[PDB]
């Protein structure tokens, strides 16, 4: 289960704009997200991983490699600095965002064809659930 390639579309999304109001997002603009059908893209080889969400307002890539720490600018969304680290805890991959706001992260369950993912922010936490295509 630490197979996460492929085309993820989405099945369930629950307290997304809580999460977006922890990060500080537009409250304008945080109504728009919850419309838009997101996708999620993800390419992995080896310990290299090129992951991207795709919508019709708002696009967010990301690559990275397990373990090392990278510098992360969050253009796309909150325009904050962090250092970002992702690492597997067992079968889980948990990403760890150093900065300003508390727990930052997000950790990813692949359990066959369903993706569990997690992210986090504060004391908010947003639950989605894709499916392979
Ligand atoms: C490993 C998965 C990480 C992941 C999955 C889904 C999304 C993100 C990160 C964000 C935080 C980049 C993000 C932002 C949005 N917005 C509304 C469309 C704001 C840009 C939706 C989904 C994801």
């Amino acid at each position: 289960t630490r197979d996460a390639n492929g085309t993820w579309e989405m099945e369930s999304n629950e307290n997304f704009e809580g999460w977006m109001k922890a990060l500080d997002i537009d409250f304008a603009l945080r109504k728009i997200a919850v419309r838009l059908t997101l996708t999620l893209v993800i390419d992995q080889d080896g310990d290299n991983f090129k992951t991207k969400c795709t919508s019709t307002f708002y696009n967010y890539d990301v690559d990275f490699t397990v373990g090392v720490e990278f510098d992360e600018y969050t253009k796309s969304l909150d325009n904050r600095h962090v250092k970002a680290l992702v690492t597997w805890e067992g079968d889980v991959l948990v990403c760890v965002q150093k900065g300003e706001k508390e727990n930052r992260g997000w950790k990813k369950w692949i359990e066959g064809d369903k993706l569990y993912l997690e992210l986090t922010c504060g004391d908010q936490v947003c639950r989605q659930v894709f499916k392979k295509k």
